[PDB]
DNA sequence: CGGCATACG
DNA sequence: CGTAT
DNA sequence: GCCG
């Protein structure tokens, strides 16, 4: 088992799912306590699970495992045993870890101002509510349509969305191209959201693209909620049977020439791709990001014609997006 | 021990 | 700070 | 919390 998980396999469903939900449970908690590598070992240790062929049994199938150490070895220990991690429970069950998950949630709402919510005594969501004098605009707008985005996103929302969004791209710049990406790329078959990538085959042709296509669909009154560029993070009306409901978009465009980098970065797992750009600069040397791949030493970006050539310059093997759900 | 991914709004 | 359920 |  390798010690990174770009250098594996992950599908999305596996045969370690309750022992890969508790180690992901510490994970969150971690998170919301500020302990940034106690939440990325809990993650990586998850990840391992997922990536096994088969189910763990027993303990001893956990030795020499990268990422499993005392802790998490005890809390799979437990669970094998009895059923159950007694630490994990008194997480589940702590307000502290119930409210932070549920302010956290909001869009607008990071683990930053909850916490500081928190401290304040705030706990429900209608305790927000009745002070508005503390919320941000963007805020309001996950507040007001919290609800609806706490309901799983499906893959026939996506269908509907994807064509509303090409609509829009078409007459702001024709021969523009929408490509799917984040989790429903990977396979999901729901999400919290549903995430876009546009482009153009020429070069410099996407410049002020954003705009021109947010304006075509606020006047097609499709967006509830939006910041107004090249990234935007919008609330938009999705048709329903006799009504409708709020869903989260997130659209990037990038150029053409760095269309791998970004296609390749918003496809994810954020584990799958802080791993690998992890991997990228601590064993190769090279840098990774959304939009390339530096070479800090000969001070060159490396050209890719598509995710195929990333994978071969950081010498991994290809893994298909389905194969990213680390 | 230091390190833990990365950028835009 | 938020995007970052 | 774990790795190198
Ligand atoms: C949140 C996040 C995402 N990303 C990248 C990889 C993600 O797969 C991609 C989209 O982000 P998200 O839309 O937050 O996540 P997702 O689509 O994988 O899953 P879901 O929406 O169902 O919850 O952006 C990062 O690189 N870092 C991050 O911190
Ligand atoms: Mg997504
Ligand atoms: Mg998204
Ligand atoms: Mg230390
Ligand atoms: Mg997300
Ligand atoms: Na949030």
């Amino acid at each position: 088992m390798p010690a990174y998980a770009c250098q594996r396999p992950t599908p999305l469903t596996h045969h370690n799912t309750g022992l890969s939900e508790a180690l992901e449970i510490l994970a969150e908690a971690a998170g919301f306590e500020g302990s940034e590598g106690r939440l990325l070992t809990f993650c990586r240790a998850a990840s391992v699970l997922k990536a096994l062929p088969s189910p763990v049994t027993t303990l001893s199938q956990l030795q020499g495992l990268p990422h499993f150490g005392e802790h998490s070895s005890r809390v799979v220990q437990e669970l094998l045993e009895h059923g159950v991690c007694e630490e994990v429970e008194r997480v589940r069950r702590s307000e502290r870890y119930q409210t932070m998950k549920l302010f956290t949630q909001i869009f607008g709402v990071g683990v930053k101002t909850a916490d500081r919510w928190y401290r304040e005594g705030l706990r429900t969501l209608d305790d927000l509510r009745e002070q508005p004098q503390k919320l941000t605009q963007q805020q309001k707008a996950g507040l007001q349509h919290h609800q609806d985005l706490s309901t799983p996103v499906l893959r026939s929302d996506v269908d509907a969305l994807q064509q509303v969004v090409e609509e829009a791209v078409g007459q702001a710049l024709p021969g523009a191209t929408v490509t799917l990406t984040g989790g429903f790329r990977r396979g999901k078959l729901q999400g919290h959201d549903v995430d876009f990538l546009i482009t153009h085959p020429k070069e410099g042709q996407e410049a002020g693209l954003l705009p021109r296509v947010m304006c075509r669909l606020q006047d097609q009154g499709l967006i509830l909620y939006h910041q107004h560029f090249e990234r935007s993070f919008c609330i938009f009306r999705l048709p329903q049977p006799g009504s409708w409901k709020a869903v989260r978009v997130d659209l990037v465009v990038a150029p053409v020439s760095q269309f791998p980098f970004a296609l390749l970065g918003h496809t994810g797992s954020k584990l799958f791709q802080r791993e690998l750009r992890r991997f990228s600069r601590k064993e190769k040397g090279l840098w990774l990001n959304s939009h390339g791949l530096f070479d800090p030493e000969q001070k060159t970006f490396f050209q890719a014609a598509s995710e195929e050539d990333i994978f071969r310059h950081l010498g991994l093997e290809y893994l298909p997006p389905e194969q990213r759900n680390a």
